[PDB]
């Protein structure tokens, strides 16, 4: 009953919808945008499935009016977006794209007008194909490139933005990116994400402080995958493999940013193959945000690998309790937001909380012009009643945007997992609000009090 | 008879018209990597990631010879070497792939070709020596079909400009290196491991080199067209049936993926069986285009392939493991020493396909001795070239149309995924410096290529 949860929530709450420029936007080659490193993901046959790319996606750079004429009617008080730095600065470094400049110009002014607050995303993941060349996230040259990049974007829409964030996800950024070889640029070397690792959290920090010399009163944060790491059982072995893994798969970006460190037994094993750390990087990396992010889908479940010569964090992956899966085969356990955020809390000292992304793969399309999505709604009402707990025990949760305003390119997955509130048919481009988006709309509408 | 030296018994062992050469790349030897309107290639990129190259080595400096090409022609003709085979950068020709074309880049080979000219010395060039525009990648690199396409814009502006002067052009250098070695077994740029991009990669460099042929005679139709490549001599490790066979599935995937297309406009029929369906759209004209008659060939040759079968259980055509040196000696890169391989590798070549004129556009060693009291005693290269340019003259005499030979490198320089640590060149380079300083090899090759032509 979404009356009963509205009355869980304080009257100034910020719900949102959240959206990212590389899976919505399409028009690849319009208005002088060059390559991203996912346009090359993407068509070299064997990292995305069926070679599907963001050609056209959902269409959104040219039906962009039309989309937040729909978000206005859903009554959700705001939007997150992400800009794509391949149309701002194509090369990565070199001339500043003007056009690419317009859109989001356009973009911010007709939220401005319909009173949907603006959350931008300078980096999701859309790094320009050019800056490879140097090394990508792996030179340090990158992070400046980022650090003028931020200066151009905040110069342009600071007046009017109500908030940024530098990057979303590093640990997909880093990770994901160059340790795995399942997100761009597909790489799978520890010199190589531990170079990214570093360069990414200095150039957050180079962000922070761009967007604060050019629009001062505009709030920064940052958005992370804090992952909920349990351990597999309550043995030595695992609790320490629990920690390990905490250490690097949330220690690597929430140490720096918000202690001035590196986690020390991760420093001890990876250390000899980290980047230079100059002098004055630590503390560019922590300066203090005005809130940060929370994306969560599913707990990370780990156990203890004794296998010889395992890497940190020496961990592997430890089976589901709950069966409820989502579509793309996702544990659903809400609790383990709950400790997340209280394990957070407890261990970092943290500005405003928002959670930026919460959400659910189900596949179910259209019949009788509806989408009857109902594990979707169930999964939005279980962790929004989380949310509420959270609120309820004291800590800052000051605002919640759920992911996926509509059905888009999914990455490795292409176009065949469906996140969104709103469905979207690819061969007509025709958006259908689902049940779950008119439950989170019914929500929605009624904050602020 | 008296004492003669073995470079004179040597130079009476070939006709008097024999064309000896030295050979380098673009991306190996230039350097200036961000100059003159020049992006980023994909071995910029490869490069600089760590984990592909050694010490992640790059080609930002190099050999500087993209600052002193003229000191190095010089060089050349010091030597007394008839002729000069190097690569041209599309990086620098027409930057991002596509789009517009870079005057600058085209002005740098346009006062290279007039320098060699100019010492009387003989121009071999290659459009493609593997440094493909980074840009390129986006639409999937030689993954996508419209890569070829670019190419062929590429070779026809880079030959409208250069045609005139040019005494050969080679479109492409080692399709099997930037083939399998690139997209299958991830060593080289673009570092892919995926049958289905290397099938890709497979026959749209086939249809570039097609596209390339067509489009050179169509701006500069005098000049002599061909193709490099360094087809293995396939060895197998016994005569039993299952290694006979095992032999030729080899032979089809490493040489016949590149020569049957070329050479008799058809794929291998055993290769096609086992990998046909993950192959990219071939469309109606593709085979005949790639199948265009060349005026002559390169054969690039430094050691054996052994073969034996591999009887796990799903292995991927064409299904071999690793047979054992049957000499210890082998150079510093690890590589065996077997010169007969040669000799077998141009009879077989010569049975199974109808092949032009043939030029040894690679040939050479890796040691890594350097400068001592201001010579480099480099005797085993020296050794390596006098036994290997010995199986060339046997060629020769076997009746075989072995037209030149082209020493690889004229100079130490960048080598891959080795960084600089392997040096292959006539002439050392000292990295510090750039001092170049003929070694004692090049010497000897100096003193056999002097007589000619005879
Ligand atoms: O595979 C990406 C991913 C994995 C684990 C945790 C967060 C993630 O990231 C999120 O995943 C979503 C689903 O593909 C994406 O839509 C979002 O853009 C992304 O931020
Ligand atoms: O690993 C590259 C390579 C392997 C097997 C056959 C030819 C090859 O490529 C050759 O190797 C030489 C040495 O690194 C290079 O200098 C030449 O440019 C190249 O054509």
């Amino acid at each position: 009953d979404h009356k009963a949860l509205a009355a869980r929530f304080p009257g100034d709450f910020l719900f949102g919808v959240a959206t990212a420029s590389f899976q919505i936007e399409g028009a690849t080659k319009v208005d002088g945008r060059k390559p991203s490193i996912w346009d090359a993901f993407c068509n070299m046959p064997g990292h995305v499935f069926g070679r599907h790319n963001g050609d056209v996606a959902c269409d959104h750079y040219n039906r962009w009016e039309d989309d937040l004429d729909l978000i206005k009617e859903m009554g959700v008080e705001a939007y997150r977006f992400s800009i794509a730095w391949p149309r701002i600065i194509p090369d990565g470094f070199g001339p500043i794209n003007e056009k690419g400049l317009d859109f989001y110009d356009r973009l911010v002014d007709g939220c401005k007008a319909r009173g949907i607050k603006t959350y931008a995303t300078l980096y999701h993941w859309d790094l320009p194909l050019t800056l490879m060349g140097d090394g990508g996230w792996a030179s340090r040259s990158t992070a400046h490139a980022f650090q003028r990049y931020a200066k151009t974007v905040m110069a342009r829409l600071g007046d009017r933005l109500d908030a940024v964030a530098t990057f979303n996800s590093p640990w997909c950024a880093v990770w994901l990116s160059h340790l795995y070889g399942i997100h761009a640029p597909g790489e799978r070397n520890m010199e190589a994400a531990l170079a990214a690792m570093h360069h990414i959290n200095l150039a957050h920090g180079f962000g922070v402080e761009a967007s604060r010399h050019v629009a001062p009163k505009v709030p920064v944060g940052l958005v992370l995958n804090a992952h909920s790491v349990i351990p597999a059982s309550n043995s030595d072995a695992d609790m320490k493999a629990a920690e390990r893994a905490f250490q690097f798969h949330n220690g690597a970006f929430f140490d720096p940013v918000f202690k001035g460190e590196y986690p020390a037994e991760m420093i001890e094993a990876l250390g000899s193959r980290m980047p230079v750390v100059e002098a004055e990087d630590l503390s560019i990396i922590s300066q203090k945000l005005d809130w940060w992010g929370l994306n969560y889908y599913t707990p990370m479940r780990v156990a203890d690998d004794a296998t010889e010569g395992a890497e940190f964090p020496a961990t592997k992956q430890a089976p589901a309790v709950s069966d409820v899966k989502t579509d793309i085969g996702w544990e659903v356990y809400a609790p383990a937001l709950h400790s997340l955020v209280e394990t957070l809390y407890e261990r970092y000292e943290l500005p405003d909380c928002y959670i930026t992304e919460n959400g659910a793969c189900y596949n179910m399309g259209v019949e009788n012009g509806e989408v009857d999505d109902q594990p979707r709604l169930d999964y939005y009402a279980e962790h929004l009643g989380i949310v509420a707990d959270l609120v309820k025990d004291g800590y800052p949760m000051r605002g919640y945007f759920a992911w996926s305003l509509m059905d888009n390119f999914e990455w490795a997955e292409g176009y065949r997992m469906r996140f969104g509130l709103v469905h979207v048919d690819y061969e007509t481009q025709v958006r259908t609000l689902k049940n779950s988006g008119k439950w989170y709309s019914a929500l929605a509408s009624g904050f602020p009090k």
